[PDB]
């Protein structure tokens, strides 16, 4: 896909805090705590979640779009395999996860 430009950057700065400001965001804004999740980081190996995305954001580390779609579908595809489908942070993934597809549609 296209490369990023400075406009770009400002819709995925849009996109991402609405991702962070959503009801059902809060088991993914930051890094898991293997505190809160048993045998997780033995479990996931390429953890994900928003506040390294925003760094990343922040530091122009992604350069198209697929990149940014990428860390995003980690997020979701970490949360669905380490949890049952009935958990509450499974569904917590099914919501966002539209709502992403739904802004990211809007963002193109
Ligand atoms: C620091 N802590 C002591 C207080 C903060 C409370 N808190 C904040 C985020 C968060 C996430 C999980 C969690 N997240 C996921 S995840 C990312 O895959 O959806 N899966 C899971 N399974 C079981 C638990 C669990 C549990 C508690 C959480």
């Amino acid at each position: 896909l296209t490369p990023l430009t400075e406009k770009d950057y400002e819709g995925l700065k849009r996109v991402l805090r609405s991702l962070q400001a959503h009801k059902m965001a809060w088991p993914f804004l930051e890094p898991v705590d293997p505190n809160d999740a048993p045998d997780y980081y033995g479990v996931i190996k390429e953890p994900m979640d928003l506040a390294t995305m925003e760094e990343r954001v922040q530091r122009r580390y992604y350069e198209k779009l697929t990149e940014f779609v990428a860390d995003m579908t980690k997020i979701f595809d970490n949360c669905r395999y380490y949890n049952p489908s009935d958990s509450p942070f499974y569904q917590c993934a099914e919501v966002l996860e539209s709502f992403f597809v739904q802004k990211l549609k809007g963002f193109k």
